[PDB]
């Protein structure tokens, strides 16, 4: 089906395959993501690929955040952020645990609402981070849409 990398011995949360981010935007939104996770009892991560090679892409994150076992350690609270960046594509993939709040409706409402308006104006790396933070709004009960 997909192929899937291996898990890289740094697990930063932050997974860019398509040369999309400048270094400083890597590690800004790395950490972001990590007190994100923190202080919701979560494990969201981001994973930039250059295409689904055909593939759906919430399937494909779907079959990421489980060999990758995102969210195993926070009781099924994984959150991935799947971007295919030449497909123009994104997906946001729930565990079990979080789905209550971060619904398929809520996810793409993010996706729609707070992503794609900076991917449309070039600003992929922008869009990212807003993700991060709509999907932080959504966890914590400040999401406005």
């Amino acid at each position: 089906q997909f192929t899937i990398p291996e898990v890289p011995k740094e697990q930063t949360s932050v997974y860019d395959y398509a040369e999309l981010l400048s270094a400083a935007e890597k590690a800004s939104l790395e950490n972001k993501l990590i007190k994100y996770s923190d202080t919701t009892s979560t494990q969201i991560v981001v994973v930039i690929i250059p295409s689904t090679n055909g593939e759906n892409i919430n399937y494909l994150g779907a079959q990421w955040g489980e060999k990758w076992g995102i969210g195993q350690a926070k009781e099924d609270n994984g959150v991935l952020i799947i971007l295919a960046l030449n497909d123009k594509r994104i997906a946001i993939n729930t565990g079990y645990g979080v789905e209550h709040l971060l619904t398929d409706a809520m996810s793409k409402r993010i996706i729609e609402l707070d992503i794609t308006p900076f991917f449309k104006r070039k600003d992929y790396p922008g869009g990212l981070d807003r993700g991060a933070d709509a999907i932080f709004e959504v966890l914590t009960g400040e999401y406005q849409g």
